[PDB]
């Protein structure tokens, strides 16, 4: 929803 959508955390996210 706030980090999730940064590519940045994307990677984190794994979506």
């Amino acid at each position: 929803q706030g980090c999730c959508t940064d590519p940045r955390c994307r990677y984190q996210c794994y979506k």
